[PDB]
């Protein structure tokens, strides 16, 4: 699916944001979903692609409901 697209609703395409406000990275990651989907430390450091692949595993086990507006 257009990941770029998707970031850029939830965060205005800033991959590396880290406003302390529970989420991380581009596609505000919890830490909890981050891990649990093959993450490594925080998605605020983790690359675009690294980001993008544990989206990929969000995607299948949980859905695009993870992302309730910006998924579409």
């Amino acid at each position: 699916v257009n990941w770029d697209a998707i970031a850029q609703c939830e965060s205005g395409g800033n991959w590396s944001i880290n406003t302390g406000n529970g989420y991380y990275g581009g596609l505000r990651f919890t830490a909890g979903t981050w891990r649990a989907n093959g993450g490594s430390g925080s998605a605020a450091n983790a690359s675009r692609e690294e980001q993008i692949r544990v989206a990929e595993n969000v995607l299948r086990s949980q859905g695009i409901r993870a992302w309730p507006v910006c998924g579409r």
